[PDB]
């Protein structure tokens, strides 16, 4: 499913997003937009044969399992594939556990590059909430 800006803004609103940890909602939605263009179904595969998952581009290396990235970790203990669902919870829930390690949203890289810093709050302008 390709997620509506608004839409995606308040799925992750109802499943308590905004401000967590800290992080508006805005940043979260600004994280889906530059991950994966609001796609739940993007995958994109590491260097290091690890993957990438969904609409915040959750990593096999660490956080799912997808039967493919030998010796690695699923600390969201999850199939990779839940992630790809139209039901963003999974990718919302897993995504609260990687928000919670030490770097907080410096975990995706394309928050970083593209979002930190940045005027977030425009990628909620106008939406119903
Ligand atoms: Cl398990
Ligand atoms: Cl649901
Ligand atoms: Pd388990
Ligand atoms: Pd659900």
């Amino acid at each position: 499913k390709v997620f509506g800006r608004c839409e995606l803004a308040a799925a992750m609103k109802r499943h308590g997003l905004d401000n967590y940890r800290g992080y508006s909602l805005g940043n979260w939605v600004c994280a889906a937009k530059f991950e994966s263009n609001f796609n739940t179904q993007a995958t994109n595969r590491n260097t290091d044969g690890s993957t990438d998952y969904g609409i915040l581009q959750i990593n096999s290396r660490w956080w799912c399992n997808d039967g493919r990235t030998p010796g690695s970790r699923n600390l969201c203990n999850i199939p990779c594939s839940a992630l790809l669902s139209s039901d963003i919870t999974a990718s919302v829930n897993c995504a609260k556990k990687i928000v919670s390690d030490g770097n907080g949203m410096n975990a995706w890289v394309a928050w970083r590059n593209r979002c930190k810093g940045t005027d977030v709050q425009a990628w909620i302008r106008g939406c119903r909430l």
